[PDB]
């Protein structure tokens, strides 16, 4: 059911700092090649009044090329897909929470994200909108019970590093938990290099495009 190439659509609706909004949009690339693109329009609650980055690493998992010794648990998921939740901690305080499912609808992957962010200080560079795109990531995989029925789903942790417009770095640290809706084999430990990058963007960042690979690969 997952093609060579496959097309997807998404919604998210999210509050940051109590700033509430919705994103829909449209993305495709080549599932086992590790690449996608993605088009998203904010509908309600723009222009954004805080950084676009926060929200770009929440925009495809079945897209991650892995070799053949590592079982794709996410894409073993489909047609009926999986759910994934994440937190990332900032270093200043602040915290996006996100939970999110994706399924197979008509030939397409069909994503639907809640995001809330909260505690980013007035005068931080998320608020104040002076990050400048994420550095490449490699996020560590391994089998972990992350929804306390005593059966392990898929874990995720990364060390991510936002660079700052004005010069500089800003550091977050991100667990997720993937959820096969079936069961599905499950790999043992290994790590996802990972980079993305906003590929254009109109000038109040309503209309964006993001551009990802990633990678599977033993540790
Ligand atoms: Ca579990
Ligand atoms: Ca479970």
């Amino acid at each position: 059911v997952i093609k060579e190439f496959m097309r997807f659509k998404v919604r998210m609706e999210g509050s940051v700092n109590g700033h509430e909004f919705e994103i829909e949009g449209e993305g495709e690339g080549r599932p086992y090649e590790g690449t996608q693109t993605a088009k998203l329009k904010v509908t309600k609650g723009g222009p954004l009044p805080f950084a676009w980055d926060i929200l770009s690493p929440q925009f495809s998992k079945a897209y991650v090329k892995h070799p053949a010794d590592i079982p794709d648990y996410l894409k073993l998921s489909f047609p009926e897909g999986f759910k994934w939740e994440r937190v990332m901690n900032f270093e200043d305080g602040g915290v996006v929470t996100v939970t999110q499912d994706s399924s197979l609808q008509d030939g397409e992957f069909i994503y639907k994200v809640k995001l809330r962010g909260t505690n980013f200080p007035s005068d931080g560079p998320v608020m104040q909108k002076k990050t400048m795109g994420w550095e490449a990531s490699t996020e560590r995989m391994y089998p972990g019970d992350g929804d306390g029925d005593g059966e392990a789903e898929l874990k995720g942790e990364i060390k991510m590093r936002l660079k700052l417009k004005d010069g500089g770095h800003y550091d977050a640290e991100v667990k997720t938990t993937y959820m096969a809706k079936k069961p599905v084999q499950l790999p043992g430990a290994y790590k996802t290099d990972i980079k993305l990058d906003i590929t254009s963007h109109n000038e109040d960042y309503t209309i964006v495009e993001q551009y990802e690979r990633a990678e599977g690969r033993h540790s």
